[PDB]
C-alpha cells in the first residue's frame, strides 16, 4: 500500500495535499520554477522525499523537458509555474504537446480565489488563455477538490489521445488545511462512456482479408505506434508489407530494416512517396494525415484502398476519406491481425515480393544523398558518424529547421522514443530542453540534441541547468549561421533575397557569431568546435567518451538544402529531388 | 428548526434533496411544467406537503409568472422547465428578468450527464445559451453538490443587484440516491468579498452638505427604491425635494403626492422633464440613466451636481459620469442621511419653495392630457375608471406598448410593487402571465391586467390556467386592433405607412377580430366587451365585482397617441405634446 507522511486524521496543507495526489500517482520528477503564487507548493515539494526537482532556467525550458521527459518515457510529464508570467511561459509547451499528442500535467499557481478577476498581482486568466491549446483544464475552487482534480488530470493527460492537461490553483487553496479523501471517484461520466471499446473480430477479418486481395501494400505509421513496435514488427513478419513511417512515428519500426520506406512526406524519401502513391491498400495506422504528408489530400494515395485506425474517432474522415476504419488502440488491433495471420497462414497465401521488388528499384535508383566540397562538414554526413560511433542507440533531441529534417533522415533509430521532435507545432528551442528530460528520465542513456544555431540560442540558459543537475546531455550542433529552413525557401522561391535569416555579425561576416563555445564555457560545460571533415569522427568520439555533458560546434556550409521536397500542397509528380543554395 | 421528511441517515433520490433544498430556502409556490427529463422531479415534488406547483400552460408564462410573483412580493421567482425545447422556452424570461434586476431561479432538467455534447434527445447547451443572459447558471455534475448549489443560487438571485440563476440538472443525477449535507459552505469568494458595505458618514454628510448649498434639486428614483418606500418618504419629509421617478420606480413615492413629478424620460410629463433639465442637484437614487430616460447623454441634467447612489459598481459612470457616488444599499443610505438631516434639521434651514414653485407652474401648464371623441372610449380615461374604482390599491400588471404607457400614466400607485411591467426587454406577453404570479402570491389583492391586444394574445393559453387556478385575474383589455406603439411610430416618422401593424381581419375591416370574449368563454371565464364611454364605469365595476377571473374587452379608437414624447436621442427642446393618427 502507499505510505502517507501524515496521519489519516491530521489535517494538512493544500500544498502538501497535492504533492502527495503527484506522489499517489507514481511521479517521481518534475521541473517546478518557484514564484509567490507558488511557494507553497515548493515548500511542500521538499518534504517530499520521493519527488525530485529539476529546477529550469525559463519556464518553457520546464514545459519542454517534461515533454523530453514523457516523450521518452511513455510516463507524463510534470512541470510546475507560478502565478502570472509563470504561467503565460508555460503556453508554447502546451500547445505543442497537444499538436503532437504528448501526456503532460501543468500546475500554475494561482492568485487567491477572492483576487480573481480584479487584475491582481501577477493574475493572468491562464485558463481562459490555455482552453484551446490544452486537452483539458481546471481551476481549483475547493481545496477538497485536489485529489479527485489530480486523478482526473493524470487519467485524462494518459488515456485515449494523450495530452496536456493544466491545473490552475489559487494561493489561499495551497494553504488551506483539511484532510484529503483519496477515495473520491472522478467525475468524468462522457469521457469515460466514449472511450474506444477494444476492436471487434468483425473489422480486424476484413482487414486481413483486404490485405490478401490486394497487391501493392504500404503501411503507413506514426506516432500512435509508440507502444506497438512488437506488435507491429510481428505484424510485418507475418504480412511483408513495407512500411513507411511520419515524422512522429519514426523508429516505431526500426529505420535498418530492410522492409523500411523510411520517412514519406514533404522531405521524405523519393521511394516511401512512390510506394503511397501507386498503392492499392494503405494501412494508415496511428496518423493524422496532416498536410506535411498528404500533400494535396486529392491527389495523395488516390488508387488506393485506406483503412485507418486511430484512437480518436475525430481523426477518422478528418482529411482523407477513409474505406474502413476502426477506432481503438492500434496494439490491440495488430494484436488481434497477428492472431488471423497466424493461423488462417497457409490459408492466405501472402506475398507481396513483387511489389517489394517494384519499390527496392525505386530505393536504389533514389536514394537518400548528399555532396562533400572539399574539407566543408556536409551536415548529413555528421549525423551519420553520430549514428555509427552510438550504434544507433542514442536517444535523440532536436530543434527546428534543416538540421530537424537531416536528424530525421540521417539516423536509424531502433526504437521508438529515442526519437523526440517537435513536430505539429515545430517549436525552435525544444532540443536542449528536451534532452534534459529525456537524460533525467533515461539516466543510462546516450542523449545527443542536434541543434541548429537558431534554435540552440533560444533556450541556450538552460544549459546552467544540465551543469548543476549534472546531466551527460549531448550537444551536437550543427552550425551554419542562418535560419536554414527559411533560407532554403528564400533560395527557391524568392530569389534567394535574404529576408532577416542571417544570424551572425555582419560587421564580421567570416566570424561564428555568436561563440556557442564560451555560452557552453560560462555554465562550466566541456566545448570544442570542428570545421575540418578530416576532424569530424574523432570529434564526436570526443564528445561521446568525455563524461558528462558536451557542446560540438559543427560548422557547416550554409548552401546545404534538404532533399528531396514536395513543395507545399504538390504532389507526387512534383518532387523537386535537386539543388542548393550555389 | 426544519423538519426533513427523511431520515438523516435515509438515502433519497436527488429529486427529492432538490425540492428538500427549495423547502429549506422557504419555497411554497413553483411554476413547473413537466417534460421527460424533469420528471423526477416532478414525481418528487408531489411528495412535498408545504411546496404549491402550479402548472402553466407554455414555459414562458411559466417564467413570466414567477417574474410576477417576485415583482408583486419581493420573494424570488421558481420556475421548472425540463430539457431541450422546456429550456429554450424559458429564454425570453430570463433575459427579462436580468434587464429589469428580478431575482429568480430557473431549474431546468438536463439529459443524463454521459449524453451531454451528443446530440441526445431534447437536448440544448442551455448553461451556454443563456449565459449572457442570466446574472449566473451552474450544470450540476453531482448529486452532492445540490444542496450547496441551490443555495447559492437563491443567494445570487437575492442578493446585491437581484438577477436570474438557471440551474441545470441532469436526469441521471435527479435519479441517484445519495444523503445531502446541509451544512457545506458557498463557494462565492469573489463575489462576497465584493459586497458593498453600508455607507460611510463620510460619503453620507457630503450629500446632505450639497443639497443645503442647492437651489433646484431633483430626486430621480428608479427600480432599486422598490425596498425603501419609508425610508425615501422619509427623506423627501425632511428636504422638500420633488420626485421624478422612473418606469421601474413608479410607486416608491406616491403618485398621488403634491411632491411628485410623476414619470420621467421619453413618455415622461413635461414637468418631470423640465425638472431634471434645469436642476441643479440630481439626486439618482436606485437608476441606471438608461437611455429612455436621459435622451442625449450630454444634454441630459446638463448643469447639475449628479449623486449616483447604486448597489453595482459597474453601473457608477457607466453613461453619465456622476461628480459624487455611493457604492451601497440606497436603503442604507437614506436612513444615514435621514439621521443627519434630523439632528442638524434648524442648523440647514432647507426650503426650496420658490424651485417647487416653478415646477408647479409648469405643473399647471402641461398637465397629461387626452382627448374624448363623442362616445368612444378614451383608454387614458378607462385606466382613470380602475383607479377610481379600485382606489389605486390594485396591483397592476401590463403587456407591452401605448396601453404600458397609459397604464403608466393615469393609474396612481400608493406603493411599489403594485407596478409589474417590462420595461429594459419590454416583452409583450407579459401581463398575463404576471398577473397569475402576482395573484398566487397575494391572495387577497386586486390584481387586474391592463393589456393590448396583441400582447395579450401572445400568451393567451394561460387562460386556462387561470380558471384551474381559481384565480382571481381580472384582464381590462385595451384593444385598439392595432399593435399601437408600432404604428405611432409609423404615423410620426414614415408618414403613416402601415406595415403590417394591424392585427383585425381585412376581409371584415370593421369587425373587432378576434373575439377576446370566446377565448376567455373557451376556458370558462367571464368576459364582456365594452363600447360606449358611458357604458365604461359600470363595466369596470361589473369586472370587480364578479368573483374570480373576469375580462373586459375595452374598444378604443386606434388612432390615440402616448404624448408627451421625446424623440429617442433627442434633448428636451425636442418634446413633442401635441398630435395623433387623425
Ligand atoms: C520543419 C518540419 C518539416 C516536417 N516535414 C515532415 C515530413 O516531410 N514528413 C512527416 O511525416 N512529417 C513532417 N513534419 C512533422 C508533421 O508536421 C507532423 O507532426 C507529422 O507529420 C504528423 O505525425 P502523425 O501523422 O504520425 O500523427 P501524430 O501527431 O503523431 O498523432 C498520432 C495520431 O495517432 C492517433 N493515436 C494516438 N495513439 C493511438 C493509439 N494507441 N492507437 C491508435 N491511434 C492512436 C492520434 O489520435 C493521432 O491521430 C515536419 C515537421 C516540421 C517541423
Ligand atoms: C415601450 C417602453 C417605453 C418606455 N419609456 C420609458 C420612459 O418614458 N421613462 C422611463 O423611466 N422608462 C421607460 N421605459 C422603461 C425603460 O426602458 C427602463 O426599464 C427604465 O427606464 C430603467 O429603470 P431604472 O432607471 O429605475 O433602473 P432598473 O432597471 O430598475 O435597475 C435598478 C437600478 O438600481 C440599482 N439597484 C438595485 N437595487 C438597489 C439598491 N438596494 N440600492 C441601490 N441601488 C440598487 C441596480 O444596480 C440598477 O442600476 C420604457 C419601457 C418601454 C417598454
Ligand atoms: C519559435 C519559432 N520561431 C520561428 C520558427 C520558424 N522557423 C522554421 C519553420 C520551418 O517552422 O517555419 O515555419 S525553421 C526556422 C529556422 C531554424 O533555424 P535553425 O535553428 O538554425 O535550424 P536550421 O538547421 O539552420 O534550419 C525558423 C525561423 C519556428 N519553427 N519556431
Ligand atoms: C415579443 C415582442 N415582440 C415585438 C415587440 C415590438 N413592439 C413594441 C416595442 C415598443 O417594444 O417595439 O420596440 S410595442 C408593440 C406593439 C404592442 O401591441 P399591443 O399589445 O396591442 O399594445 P398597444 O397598446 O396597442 O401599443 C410591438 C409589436 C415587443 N416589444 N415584444
Ligand atoms: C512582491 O510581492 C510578492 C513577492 C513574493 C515573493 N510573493 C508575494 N506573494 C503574495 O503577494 N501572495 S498573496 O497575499 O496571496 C496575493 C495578494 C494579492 C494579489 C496577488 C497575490 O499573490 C500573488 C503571488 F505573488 N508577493
Ligand atoms: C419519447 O421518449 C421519452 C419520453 C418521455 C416522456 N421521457 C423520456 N425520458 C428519457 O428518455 N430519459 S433518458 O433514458 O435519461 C435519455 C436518454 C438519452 C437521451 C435523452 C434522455 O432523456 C431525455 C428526456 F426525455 N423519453
Ligand atoms: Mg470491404
Ligand atoms: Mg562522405
Ligand atoms: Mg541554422
Ligand atoms: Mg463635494
Ligand atoms: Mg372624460
Ligand atoms: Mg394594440
Amino acid at each position: 500500500t502507499f505510505i502517507s507522511r501524515f496521519a489519516p486524521d491530521q489535517p494538512r496543507k493544500g500544498a502538501d495535499i497535492l504533492v502527495e495526489a503527484l506522489e499517489r500517482q507514481g511521479v517521481e520528477t518534475v521541473f517546478a520554477y518557484p514564484g509567490g503564487a507558488s511557494m507553497e507548493i515548493h515548500q511542500a515539494l521538499t518534504r517530499s522525499s520521493s519527488i525530485r526537482n529539476v529546477l529550469p532556467r525559463h519556464e518553457q525550458g520546464g514545459v519542454f523537458a517534461a515533454e523530453g521527459y514523457a516523450r521518452s518515457s511513455g510516463k507524463p510529464g510534470i512541470c510546475i509555474a507560478t502565478s502570472g508570467p509563470g504561467a503565460t511561459n508555460l503556453v508554447s509547451g502546451l500547445a505543442d504537446a497537444l499538436l503532437d499528442s504528448v501526456p503532460l500535467v501543468a500546475i500554475t499557481g494561482q492568485v487567491p480565489r477572492r483576487m480573481i478577476g480584479t487584475d491582481a498581482f501577477q493574475e493572468t486568466p491562464i485558463v481562459e488563455v490555455t482552453r484551446s491549446i490544452t486537452k483539458h483544464n481546471y481551476l481549483v475552487m475547493d481545496v477538497e477538490d485536489i485529489p479527485r482534480i489530480i486523478e482526473e488530470a493524470f487519467f485524462l493527460a494518459t488515456s485515449g489521445r494523450p495530452g496536456p492537461v493544466l491545473v490552475d490553483v489559487p494561493k489561499d487553496i495551497q494553504q488551506q488545511l483539511a484532510i484529503p479523501n483519496w477515495e473520491q471517484a472522478m467525475r468524468l461520466p462522457g469521457y469515460m462512456s466514449r472511450m474506444p471499446k477494444p476492436p471487434e473480430d468483425s473489422h480486424l477479418e476484413q482487414i486481413v482479408r483486404l490485405i490478401s486481395e490486394s497487391k501493392k501494400p504500404v503501411l503507413y505509421v506514426g506516432g500512435g505506434c509508440l507502444n506497438s513496435s512488437d506488435e507491429l514488427g510481428r505484424f510485418v513478419e507475418l504480412t511483408g508489407i513495407p512500411v513507411a513511417s511520419t515524422l512522429m512515428g519514426l523508429g516505431s519500426y526500426p529505420c535498418d530494416d530492410e522492409l523500411s520506406l523510411h520517412m514519406l512526406g514533404m522531405h521524405g524519401t523519393v521511394y516511401a512517396n512512390y510506394a503511397v502513391e501507386h498503392s492499392d491498400l494503405l494501412l494508415a495506422f496511428g496518423v493524422r494525415f496532416d498536410d506535411r504528408v498528404t500533400g494535396k489530400l486529392e491527389a495523395f494515395a488516390s488508387r488506393a484502398k485506406i483503412v485507418h485506425i486511430d484512437i480518436d474517432s475525430a481523426e477518422i474522415g478528418k482529411n482523407k476519406t477513409p474505406h474502413v476504419s476502426v477506432c481503438g488502440d492500434v496494439k490491440l488491433a495488430l494484436q488481434g491481425m497477428n492472431k488471423v495471420l497466424e493461423n488462417r497462414a497457409e490459408e492466405l497465401k501472402l506475398d507481396f515480393g513483387v511489389w517489394r521488388n517494384e519499390l527496392n528499384v525505386q530505393k536504389q535508383k533514389f536514394p537518400l544523398s548528399f555532396k562533400t566540397f572539399g574539407e566543408a562538414i556536409p551536415p548529413q554526413y555528421a549525423i551519420k558518424v553520430l549514428d555509427e560511433l552510438t550504434d544507433g542507440k542514442a536517444i535523440i533531441s532536436t530543434g527546428v529547421g534543416q538540421h530537424q529534417m537531416w536528424a530525421a533522415q540521417f539516423y536509424n533509430y531502433k526504437k521508438p522514443r529515442q526519437w523526440l521532435s517537435s513536430g505539429g507545432l515545430g517549436a525552435m528551442g525544444f532540443g536542449l530542453p528536451a534532452a534534459i528530460g529525456a537524460s533525467v528520465a533515461n539516466p543510462d542513456a546516450i542523449v545527443v540534441d542536434i541543434d541548429g544555431d537558431g534554435s540552440f540560442i533560444m533556450n541556450v540558459q538552460e544549459l546552467a541547468t544540465i551543469r548543476v543537475e549534472n546531466l551527460p546531455v549531448k550537444v551536437l550542433l550543427l552550425n551554419n549561421q542562418h535560419l536554414g529552413m527559411v533560407m532554403q525557401w528564400e533560395d527557391r522561391f524568392y530569389k534567394a533575397n535574404r529576408a532577416h535569416t542571417f544570424l551572425g555579425d555582419p560587421a564580421q561576416e567570416d566570424e561564428i557569431f555568436p561563440n556557442m563555445l564560451l555560452f557552453a564555457a560560462a555554465c562550466g560545460i566541456p566545448a570544442a568546435r570542428v570545421t575540418k571533415k578530416a576532424d569530424l569522427r574523432e570529434a564526436i568520439q570526443t564528445m561521446l567518451d568525455t563524461p558528462g555533458p558536451y557542446l560540438l560546434d559543427v560548422i557547416c556550409p550554409h548552401q546545404e538544402h534538404v532533399l528531396p521536397m514536395i513543395p507545399s500542397g504538390g504532389t507526387f509528380n512534383d518532387v523537386i529531388t535537386e539543388g542548393d543554395g550555389r
